């Protein structure tokens, strides 16, 4: 009857995974109370005229539990693989940590590469703090290149803070899961 797809979100601690789920889940109508933990959390989305049940799994809190975390991977239909645009170190962990893991436990599962916190790219305090480490915010082309490099289905940027791009992240994930 209903189409259910399992979505798992991964990426470094504090890169915006939980906030991204919260903003998406709060967008749903009728309005529902949204918790701060997501484990098989069912969200109903309509994409291209089709009703889909997305079962959301957040790995926040598990980023350094290398043996516990992969227990969430079986029968995943789509991966949101996140980094934060205010953290080049988070982007470097995409090929170095997250991609090998996800490809191992989720073979042939489509990956959406997601750059979070896009509102920080041109933020004065963010630039100043990063410059102390000889870094700067991630550029869009660096995100697009990484997405090609890891064989992502697509690349999206979003901000949980402004909500820009959030809907589109989940529409893209849903299409990927269906196809
Ligand atoms: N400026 C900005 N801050 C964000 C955004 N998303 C999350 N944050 C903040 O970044 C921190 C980590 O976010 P969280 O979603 O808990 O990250 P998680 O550990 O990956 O689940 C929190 O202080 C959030 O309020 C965003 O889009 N823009
Ligand atoms: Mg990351
Ligand atoms: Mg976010
Ligand atoms: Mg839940």
């Amino acid at each position: 009857a209903a189409i259910r797809k399992k979505l798992v979100i991964v990426g470094d601690g504090a890169c915006g995974k939980t906030c991204l789920l919260i903003v998406f889940s709060k967008d749903q109508f009728p309005e529902v109370y949204v918790p701060t933990v997501f484990e098989n959390y069912v969200a109903d989305i309509e994409v291209d005229g089709k009703q889909v049940e997305l079962a959301l799994w957040d790995t926040a809190g598990q980023e350094d539990y290398d043996r516990l975390r992969p227990l969430s991977y079986p029968d995943t239909d789509v991966i949101l693989m996140c980094f934060s645009i205010d953290s080049p170190d988070s982007l470097e962990n995409i090929p170095e940590k997250w991609t090998p893991e996800v490809k191992h436990f989720c073979p042939n599962v489509p990956i959406i590469l997601v750059g979070n916190k896009k509102d920080l790219r041109n933020d004065e305090h963010t630039r100043r703090e990063l410059a102390k480490m000889k870094q700067e915010p991630v550029k869009p082309e660096e995100g697009r290149d990484m997405a090609n490099r890891i064989g992502a289905f697509g690349y999206m940027e979003c901000s949980a803070k402004t909500k820009d791009g959030v809907r589109e992240v989940f529409e893209m994930a849903t299409r990927a899961a269906l196809q």
